């Protein structure tokens, strides 16, 4: 039965703080699960915290009767930004439950057949600026799948449009954005916050919400500017009442739910879309037979709903790709009762839990040997796989109420990124993975040549 909980070099007072005086500081958990194995315990000033690497540990910590979601100090630091939206607000505060419930069917699969048409408008756009370079130039896929990414939410969920492509640099939010969570993170290693060391910093992040809020001044005006009836996440946002309690959503927190789901509806995304399109020029025999897939179901202009659902293998490579480098690398637990985990290690009321995404699927107790390998095949049949074995989209009634979007809309895109191009490795890349609080691969160039096949009309 019971044993006790390695643990990592520890600095006096600051006892496993300065492990994490990294920029890449989720690889770095990942280099310490490697040592310490399925679970280690780790110390900071003022929180402990467990982190979890199996698939045996995980699936006991996806118990809802026994674990509820917790506030990492990352998401405690993010609700300055997204208060209490969606992501970053507790189960039993609910502001939460009341918007889950008002939010919900904007996610039923009634409502993705809305959002499609949507998402080949801005889909449409990816592809034409790239059959319109020249022979001189790169593609940044990163940034071009941010451009995508943002778009498609800011239309389908706001009918906002930021028309990402007709700009340079990106868009003053995503400036401010990245640099306000860069905050976030940044924050987990001083010791002393308040130090006036960092009131730069202070005075930095209260100007880039500024900025982040003065766009969603922008959209809510727009609408109250009326453009008919509309029923998309920003209609039931402001009309819908909960169920529950008969209320609408707070003015405070409808303005908290557009800056969660302005970012949270695409950051995952697209570092999930730039880590796909690396896999495959990495693997060129992959990309064939994706490609092949695409060149064989996509034959209209423009995709239809059903025919993106048909492209099952590039439905794998997402996966896949989500499976190596899950974009969302963690999430936070906490126990509910007193109780022990994995029959090893017991746990007090209100402890830390940490699922490392990346080294559960890692767990070669599960996937074989072949873990760093990029094989979709594994995804063939999705029977196979044991429960809390594959989790890039979290647990329970708080796993993520975006995921078909996500997946409907980056199978869209990759589907007709593989029917119009081919795709070469110009600089022969070095995986270079950045972190801000997300994951996506940093200075990532490719160059495509067009199959010269041409594209339709819009349904919007
Ligand atoms: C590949 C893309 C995505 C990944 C990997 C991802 C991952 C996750 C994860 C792990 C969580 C749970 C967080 C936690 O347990 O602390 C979550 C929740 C959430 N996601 Fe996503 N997500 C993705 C796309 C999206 C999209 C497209 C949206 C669009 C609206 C979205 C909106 C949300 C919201 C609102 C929550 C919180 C829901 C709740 O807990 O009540 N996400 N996501
Ligand atoms: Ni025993
Ligand atoms: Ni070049
Ligand atoms: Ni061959």
């Amino acid at each position: 039965t019971i044993k006790e909980m390695p643990q990592p070099k520890t600095f006096g007072e600051l006892k496993n703080l300065p492990l994490l005086n990294t920029d890449k500081p989720v690889q770095a958990l990942m280099k310490i699960a490697d040592e310490l194995g399925e679970i280690f315990k780790f110390e900071a000033p003022g929180l402990v915290t467990r982190y979890l690497s199996s698939q045996r540990l995980i699936k006991e910590a996806c118990d809802e009767s026994r674990f509820d979601k917790n506030l990492s100090q990352a998401l405690k630091f993010v609700r300055d930004i997204a208060g209490d939206g969606l992501v970053t607000s507790w189960t039993h505060e609910k502001n939460w439950k009341k918007a889950h419930n008002i939010l919900l069917p904007s996610f039923s699969q009634q409502a993705m057949k809305g959002y499609h048409a949507m998402m080949v408008d801005i889909a449409v756009q990816l592809v034409q600026k790239w059959e319109r370079l020249n022979a001189d130039e790169h593609i940044e896929v990163p940034e071009d799948m941010t451009r995508l990414t943002l778009d498609t939410i800011g239309l389908c969920g706001f009918n906002y449009r930021f028309n990402s492509f007709y700009r340079d640099q990106p868009h003053p939010f995503i400036t401010s954005m990245v640099r306000a969570l860069d905050e976030a993170m940044n924050k987990q290693q001083r010791a002393n916050p308040d130090d006036p060391a960092y009131d730069e910093n202070k005075r930095q992040f209260q100007e880039d919400i500024k900025v982040m809020n003065d766009l969603v001044d922008k959209i809510i005006a727009d609408r109250k500017a009326s453009g008919e009836q509309s029923d998309d996440l920003l209609t039931h946002m402001l009309n819908g009442k909960d169920p529950e309690t008969g209320e609408p959503l707070d003015d405070e927190n409808i303005r908290y739910q557009i800056i969660t789901f302005l970012i949270a509806g695409h950051v995952t995304t697209s570092g999930l879309l730039s880590f796909a399109l690396y896999f495959l020029v990495k693997n060129p025999h992959v990309l064939q037979k994706a490609a092949e897939e695409a060149a064989r179901v996509l034959v209209d202009p423009v995709p239809s709903y059903k025919q993106v659902k048909q492209l099952k293998y590039v439905g794998m490579v997402l996966n896949e790709a989500l499976r190596l480098w899950p974009t969302a690398p963690a999430f936070s637990l906490y126990a509910k009762e007193d109780t022990v985990l994995g029959g090893e290690y017991p746990l007090e009321k209100g402890d830390e839990l940490m699922v490392l995404i990346p080294q559960l699927h890692r767990d070669k107790t599960i996937w074989g040997d072949d873990v760093e390998e990029f094989r979709p095949e594994r995804f063939e049949n999705p029977s196979a796989i044991p429960q809390h074995a594959f989790k890039p989209f979290g647990n329970g009634q708080r796993a993520c109420i975006g995921q078909q979007f996500a997946l409907h809309e980056a199978t869209l895109v990759l589907g007709m990124m593989l029917k119009h191009f081919d795709f070469e490795d110009h600089t022969n890349y070095e995986l270079d993975i950045k972190e801000t609080l997300t994951l996506k691969p940093e200075g990532f160039v490719v160059k495509a040549k067009s199959k010269k096949i041409p594209l339709g009309g819009i349904p919007s």
